[PDB]
C-alpha cells in the first residue's frame, strides 16, 4: 500500500500552487484578449 | 510434582512486568496513532 501511493497519489501541496498559477494566468489572458479587443477600435477615427 | 511445577507454571514474578509492559507499550501506540492521525490535517490550511 505504501508502494502504490507513491505512484497514484495527488500530493495536493504542488496542485495548489499549479492551480493558482493556472488562474492567474487564465485571468491574465482574458485581460489581454480584452485589450486586443480594443485595437480594432482606433480605426474609425482614421475614417473622419 | 516439583519437577512438573518447573515445567508447568507461569512464574506471575517476571509475568506481571510483561504484562504491565504492554499495557505501556499498548497505550504508546494509541497516543502514537492518535498523533498520526492528526498530521494530515494542514491539507486545508494548503487548499485555501
Amino acid at each position: 500500500s505504501e508502494a502504490q501511493s507513491r505512484i497514484q497519489d495527488a500530493d495536493y501541496a504542488t496542485e495548489v500552487s499549479n492551480m493558482s498559477k493556472a488562474q492567474i494566468i487564465q485571468q491574465a489572458g482574458n485581460s489581454v484578449l480584452a485589450k486586443a479587443n480594443q485595437v480594432p477600435q482606433q480605426v474609425l477615427s482614421l475614417l473622419q
